[PDB]
């Protein structure tokens, strides 16, 4: 049984990217879904037994486990059109440390560097659609996956805050988390293989 | 007299992409090259005065400038032919932890999580010339510009380590810490506006 964490952050399509290919080599194959604030505090309870971790977080070394990128994934700063920070940027942007922000929640009450929220005005909710609640009454900003805002952007129910600090959507790597004993073992060197070139095309 | 720092993982392109552009706006600019490792460190010092540092690395606030993306280079993990971690991969790729590894240094002897060694066996130096002359005598490995390094791979002088962990070299964003009081200066968003759509086209 290999067991494996996608974290909410990863498009739903990575998702079949990844079981397509597995499911050819494995034969029984387990999939899990964490907030990205939880992943890696996933992996690191050895009872949990994950063996895979596909998350965007981003820690130097885990025990037991070696990290590779599988690919780029982008977030979107969004907020209620009418947002104070909205239909404006470059002061909105920095101001963004003062406006209220949903952020996602974690057990161990710990972030990384990456997700730890930038607000000192911060509502904290366990996923992203409790998140984009929030945002679309206009609670606060946050900051969410392409996938989880595409349906809304066109919509007009939410507005893009993130362009001027990095045009077309904050890039994000997604990272392979891989138990040290799959290092040599073709079964998941062509997992990441496929999973790679699979992955590209969705970019 | 508008001072910016560019350090020297910035390829020597975008530093002309730039000054260019800057040149347009501005009657004074005074362009200086740091390590990655010493740029923030620099414009933290008041009275070093710098109103733009272009470097690869990162840190969540800086005191009174505001950060965003420029774009993206990449960097590669290089060592001698000859390597024992060279002409393999995955097993190679974790073990680069353990075999030693030429390190851009520090005046503040610290470093962020992105530029910190990652092997226990680390060798510093100043720049990236002095650690691809330590690898190409095959005293350690290691992570330099692919514009330092496009010479010496296709020659046969250096391979790379790097692709199974990141296939295409190791993505790295390029920030733009700008003083806080050009953010609303159409100057300095014409620099960001030109700057980024001409080193898309480098990319
Ligand atoms: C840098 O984001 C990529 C990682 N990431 C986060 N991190 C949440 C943190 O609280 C930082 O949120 C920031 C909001 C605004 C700015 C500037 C602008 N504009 C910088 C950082 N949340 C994410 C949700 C989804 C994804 Cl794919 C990546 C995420
Ligand atoms: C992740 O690198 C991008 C930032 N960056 C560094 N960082 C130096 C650190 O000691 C980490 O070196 C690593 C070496 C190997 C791996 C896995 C593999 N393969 C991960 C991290 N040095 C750089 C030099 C130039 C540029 Cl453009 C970016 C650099």
């Amino acid at each position: 049984n290999l067991r494996v964490l996608l974290d909410t952050a990863i498009p739903p399509s990575f998702c079949d990217t990844v079981s397509s290919v597995l499911l050819d080599d494995f034969n029984m194959v387990s999939l899990i879904r964490t907030s990205p604030a939880d992943s890696l505090a996933t992996i690191k309870q050895d009872n949990a037994e994950i063996d895979i971790a596909i998350t965007i977080d981003e820690e130097l070394k885990i025990s037991r486990f070696n990290q590779c990128v599988l690919g780029y994934t982008k977030a979107f700063v969004v907020a209620h059109p009418q947002h104070p920070l909205c239909n404006a940027s470059l002061h909105s942007i920095a101001s963004l440390a003062n406006y209220r922000q949903i952020s996602l929640g974690s057990r161990s009450g710990q972030h990384s560097n990456l997700l730890r929220p930038v607000s000192d005005k911060v509502l904290f909710v366990e996923n992203f659609d409790d998140m984009l609640r929030l945002v679309e009454a206009g609670v606060g900003w946050g900051i969410a996956p392409h996938y989880f805002v595409e349906e809304r952007l066109r919509n007009g129910t939410l507005a893009v805050l993130s362009e001027l600090y990095e045009p077309g959507g904050i890039d994000t790597k997604v990272y392979c988390y891989y138990n040290t004993a799959l290092e040599s073992e073709r079964s998941f060197l062509r997992f990441l293989e496929s999973a790679r070139q699979r992955l590209r095309e969705l970019g």
